[PDB]
């Protein structure tokens, strides 16, 4: 049925190895200014607590979310409330140590995201991500690259949004 339902998750996905800091590199999407984005991931039971830090006009903003486990390892759900509808997430490919390719579905629309432990991303991984975007029926023109400078990973109490 849903486009993401057929996306294969990382075999034996290990949240413990996936924990830590990830940098958002690019997003392939047909929907719709990219901010330097850093994720801090931590296992929470069978789910993953995810804090995303975004730099906007010199200020760091944090959003706390919970990627709930939908059953199969590597498949998650981000609750719908206040913002928009429910978002399904799948960690499809990752070596845990350098890159991760995640697929997300919102309102029935599938998008693909590339994360890296550090920059630069290897040529093989960039080309691989592009191949996955093409296979997802998206064009190179639908790939949006995020900042490689201006990252932040700490926000004060006045710039934190808790969705959990």
């Amino acid at each position: 049925a849903s486009p993401i339902s057929t996306i294969q998750p990382k075999a034996n996905f290990d949240a413990q190895q996936f924990a830590g800091t990830w940098l958002l590199v690019a997003v392939g999407s047909a929907g719709r200014r990219a901010e330097a984005t850093t994720l801090h991931v931590a296992p929470q039971g069978t789910a993953m607590a995810v804090s995303t830090f975004r730099k906007l006009d010199g200020i760091c903003w944090q959003v706390r979310q919970l990627y709930g486990d939908t059953g199969v390892l590597g498949r998650f759900l981000l609750q719908a409330r206040g913002a928009r509808g429910a978002v399904h997430v799948v960690v499809a490919e990752t070596d845990y140590q350098s890159f991760a390719v995640l697929y997300l579905e919102r309102a029935g629309q599938l998008s693909v995201k590339l994360y890296a432990r550090s920059l630069p991303v290897s040529d093989s991984v960039l080309s691989g991500f592009e191949q996955r975007v093409q296979e997802a029926h998206l064009t190179e023109d639908q790939i949006f690259y995020f900042p490689k400078y201006g990252f932040c990973e700490a926000a004060d109490q006045f710039h934190v949004l808790d969705e959990v």
